[PDB]
């Protein structure tokens, strides 16, 4: 397949409401779980021809996956996608939207950037308990609100491979190395220039493009709409910038 100079999953599959959604981890290192449930939400819709049109619960995956790492202290992508395939994940919106089986317990906050929400600050919440209980207004039992994948896999660390994957099957989750200068991002095409490592971050790649000959990946961060470019950032594409092409993981419902 020929790869177009630009692609945006929001524009290809606009009936799928989750794709254009920007979420917020709040004061919790749950990026690993957000990147997953976001991409799973997008993909469940894309791959089902719009039959599933849900927001999958971040807290269910964060709190219930025992093999996924340390919860709010950080996680592991392979087991997150495996949990979706084997156990599945229920529905659940942000705290503020109070929708679905298990909405997120934690409120929006500003992540090292200016805005209308309270600053997140440096402290992290304890990983929520695995409650296995839909909110009282949601009239489906927890186990019966589960959405399951069929397969999961890591994507080849090749630019064209990642592009074909996104274009054909939907947004992917991707891990990358976060350096201090990432905290200072307001807009533009990011590359690492200053600052030391802050570990890793997991996000959702929704597309790609090119501006003034500079190619980039287009990515949804999970730090609310006030961070970066209305919740998104762009990063250099084609040079494994901060290992952005080397930790891609996704999966399929069928
Ligand atoms: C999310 C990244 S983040 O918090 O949104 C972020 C932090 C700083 C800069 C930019 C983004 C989590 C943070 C986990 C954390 C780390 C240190 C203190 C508290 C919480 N990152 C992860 O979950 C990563 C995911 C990988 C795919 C990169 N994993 C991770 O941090 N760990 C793996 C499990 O062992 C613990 C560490």
């Amino acid at each position: 397949v020929e790869i177009p100079s630009s692609f945006d999953s929001r524009k290809k599959w606009p009936r799928c409401k989750s794709i254009a959604t920007i979420r917020d981890q709040s004061r919790c290192g749950s990026c690993w779980a957000f990147g997953a449930v976001e991409a799973m939400s997008d993909r469940s819709c894309i791959q089902s021809g719009g039959k599933q049109n849900v927001e999958l619960s971040a807290v269910d995956l964060l709190s219930c996956c025992e093999s996924c790492g340390l919860g709010c202290e950080g996680g592991i992508l392979g087991p997150a996608w495996d949990y979706w395939v084997k156990e599945g994940i229920v529905t659940g919106s942000s705290k503020e939207n109070h929708a679905g089986c298990e909405p997120y317990p934690f409120p929006k906050c500003e992540h090292h950037t200016k805005g209308k929400y309270p600053p997140c600050g440096s402290k992290i919440y304890k990983t929520p308990r695995c409650k296995q209980t839909c909110q009282k207004k949601y009239k489906t039992p927890y186990t019966q609100d589960k959405h399951r994948g069929k397969s999961s896999y890591n994507v080849k660390n090749d630019e064209k491979a990642i592009q074909k994957e996104i274009m054909k099957y939907g947004p992917v989750e991707a891990g990358f190395t976060v350096y201090e200068d990432f905290l200072n991002y307001k807009s533009g095409i990011y590359k690492h220039i200053t600052g030391e490592t802050l570990g890793g971050h997991a996000i959702r790649i929704i597309g790609w493009g090119v501006e003034n000959k500079a190619p980039y990946w287009l990515i949804a961060n999970s730090w609310n709409e006030d961070w970066g470019e209305n919740g998104y950032f762009r990063i250099v594409r084609g040079r494994d910038e901060c290992s952005i092409e080397s930790e891609v993981t996704a999966g399929r419902i069928n």
